[PDB]
């Protein structure tokens, strides 16, 4: 419950980065909707093929 702003900020914060929003939602239910543990395991896991993400 409660659709907090801040905890699906966290999913556009590697969003922004050009994750995957399949994996992201995947990541979720490993991280039991953590902040952290989703990001990470985006990270740990499924991989981006956007081109230059450090380019800024």
């Amino acid at each position: 419950a409660t659709a907090s702003p801040q905890l699906s900020s966290e999913i556009e914060n590697l969003m922004s980065q050009g994750y995957s929003y399949q994996d992201i939602q995947k990541a979720l239910v490993i991280a039991q909707n953590n902040i952290e543990m989703a990001k990470n395991i985006l990270r740990e896991f499924v991989s981006i093929s956007s081109p230059a993400h450090v380019a800024t």
